[PDB]
């Protein structure tokens, strides 16, 4: 780990570093949220905001500090804060934003400024590709609802990594976290539909758990085979 202000980043792969920044939930504590940061070549791409506007600007520095290439574009995985709330550093950098149309959607009555382009998909889940331009070894897929009906995830090429936002806990969790806006019904399945998208990705990703195994993706299914 390296502590940089209030954030925390580490390496994953040679490309690849996760960033993680802190809410003091009232009534909770100060809750951990993981987003990506990937170098495609000459230039820079990231998976989700952190919390808030001051701490993205943050993530923002600690690129041109650790990497000091352009971010060409960030994506961000649906309208929920840990994920979306700093979407207007990105814009003051002047950085291409992406979320799935739905996101985008719910985002002004979530509390969020929407993304400046919509991400549509196929009926199997991956993105269409031409909403998707220029996203490199960022392979976008649609599990179906689960955390949120508009939750999207995020593979990287080349790497053995998948990134499942806050759909996916660990392999070690307790619970399915924030249900407030969770579909119930569908959870499970798309919780699978996750890992069979990606099959050869070995470490999983997510938004409130350190890096796993695939277990990551049985058990939250497993989990999620209960809110049936
Ligand atoms: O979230
Ligand atoms: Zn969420
Ligand atoms: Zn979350």
């Amino acid at each position: 780990d390296q502590r940089f202000g209030d954030l925390v980043f580490r390496q994953l792969a040679p490309n690849v570093w996760q960033h993680t920044s802190y809410l003091d939930m009232p009534g909770f504590g100060a809750v951990a949220s993981n987003g990506l940061i990937v170098r495609d070549g000459g230039r820079v791409l990231v998976v989700d905001t952190a919390w808030t506007d001051d701490q993205t600007a943050q993530i923002l520095n600690w690129i041109k500090q650790e990497i000091n290439l352009p971010v060409a574009l960030a994506v961000v995985t649906h309208a929920h804060q840990d994920k979306m709330g700093g979407m207007d550093a990105l814009h003051a950098a002047g950085i291409a934003t992406y979320a799935n149309a739905l996101s985008n959607q719910l985002a002004p009555q979530e509390g969020m400024v929407a993304a400046q382009h919509s991400l549509t998909f196929a009926a199997n889940g991956w993105v269409e590709p031409a909403t998707a331009p220029n996203f490199g070894p960022l392979k976008v897929f649609y599990p179906g609802p689960g955390h949120t009906s508009d939750n999207i995830t995020v593979g990287i090429d080349g790497t053995d990594i998948a990134f499942g936002g806050c759909l996916i806990k660990d392999s070690k969790a307790k619970s399915l976290g924030n249900l407030g806006d969770a579909d119930t019904e569908h959870y499970a399945a798309s919780a699978r539909a996750f890992g069979a998208a990606f099959p050869k990705a070995s470490m999983i990703v997510m938004s409130h758990s350190a890096p796993d195994s695939r277990a990551a993706i049985t058990h939250t299914a497993r989990m999620a085979d209960k809110l049936r």
